[PDB]
Order: C-alpha cells, then sequence, then structure tokens
C-alpha cells in the first residue's frame, strides 16, 4: 500500500518521500503526464507503469509483506499478487537512491505543467 | 528531522498517504508566503514559525526522541532544544488531522504561487 511505498522510500532511500518525491518533475506525485524529465522522474515513469500492469489485487490499498535481510528488502512470495505490488514500490525506493546523485530538485520541484503536456510514452 | 515529521504524519493522520502536505495552499511545502489560504494552510504557518523559533539546534536534520503511549505522541528525551523540534511537529501532525474534513486539495494542491506574494503576517 501507499503507506507501505512510504515507509520504504525512507527505509531504502534514507530521505523523506513526501517532501522530496511528491512534486518532482513529469511523474513523480499524483497522475502524470508528458515525458519523465530526468532519472528520478523516469523512476516515477516506471513505478506508475508497474502499478498498471497489477491485476488480481488493488497496489494503492492493499498491503503486502516484506523483511530485511542484510539492510536490504525482501518482499514476500505468499501470496503472489502481492508480491508484484511490493516489487513495484521496492523497485522504484531502489531507483531513487541510485539516482540520488542527479537529484535535481532545484530545476524539477513544482515543475511547470507546460511542460508535461506531451503525449505520454508508452509503458 | 523531516523523516520523523513524515512518520509523526503517518501515525497521527492515519491517512498520511492519500493526504499530503508538501505543496498545498501558501505553507504546506518548502518556504512559504503569504497568507494561509484555510485551517489546513494554517497548520503549516504556525509549523513554519515553530520551526523559525528555534536555535540551538537544526529542525530540517536533527532527530529528537518520542514515544507512543496508547495513541498519542509524547515528545521526551532530555534535549530541550530537540524537544521543542518534537513539539512544532507534534501540534502540526494533530492541526492536518483535526483539520481533514476541511482539507481542499483540488482547490489547494499546487496552489498557483501568484496567490502567495503577499508580505506574511508576523508569528
Ligand atoms: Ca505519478
Ligand atoms: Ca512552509
Ligand atoms: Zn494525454
Amino acid at each position: 500500500s501507499l503507506i507501505q511505498f512510504e515507509t520504504l522510500i525512507m527505509k531504502v532511500v534514507k530521505k523523506s518521500g513526501m517532501f522530496w518525491y511528491s512534486a518532482y518533475g513529469c511523474y513523480c506525485g499524483w497522475g502524470g503526464h508528458g515525458r519523465p524529465q530526468d532519472a528520478t522522474d523516469r523512476c516515477c515513469f516506471v513505478h506508475d507503469c508497474c502499478y498498471g500492469k497489477v491485476t488480481g489485487c488493488d497496489p494503492k490499498m492493499d498491503s503486502y509483506t516484506y523483511s530485511e535481510e542484510n539492510g536490504d528488502i525482501v518482499c514476500g512470495g505468499d501470496d503472489p499478487c502481492k508480491r508484484e505490488i511490493c516489487e513495484c514500490d521496492r523497485v522504484a525506493a531502489d531507483c531513487f537512491r541510485d539516482n540520488l546523485d542527479t537529484y535535481n530538485s532545484d530545476t524539477y520541484w513544482r515543475y511547470p505543467r507546460q511542460d508535461c503536456e506531451e503525449s505520454p510514452e508508452p509503458c
């Protein structure tokens, strides 16, 4: 669930997802349209694409399981659908951490809407 | 720290996953100027004032101590400066939660900046 996704960002990226990734670029935030503006923005585009390929459960409200093996996050596989949800959040959290080197809020925080008007890239 | 502030929002508002406070009104988000547009927005104005009235520690990166006795967040530790930071966060979180009935993101999410170019009133 979004609550877990939110907690995963703090655990893996060791940063606040609400105050650093809820209005970034063209896809980091609710919804999304246009083209991802950078690496962090592509992470969100992929996450949106991931949630959209999940069938058999709800990626926003359904809760999944996960543990910590060696400071890393492992998703529970007992329930097949929910593991697919965890993977979407897990892969996004790691994507944010690996791209911190180029995180550019100075430019993309509250990025003008006119910049995200193009038709979105296919998933 | 921002991570703790976010964690306190998740714990108090019990719905921090769908109610964001990163770009709401004139004061819920980075910076702040003009005047509170509503109740939630006033919660952020008072919070910004609370962070501005602190010296001796950093409210952004310093971590404070706190417990969850029952359902409340009790600020503790043995540092007046950090317990101050915790109180700024504790109050704001409750404020957000007590004003959920008025939360209006349809209107105030990504509120145009030109609507906040008035000089702010004193704290
Ligand atoms: Ca999005
Ligand atoms: Ca503010
Ligand atoms: Zn379109």
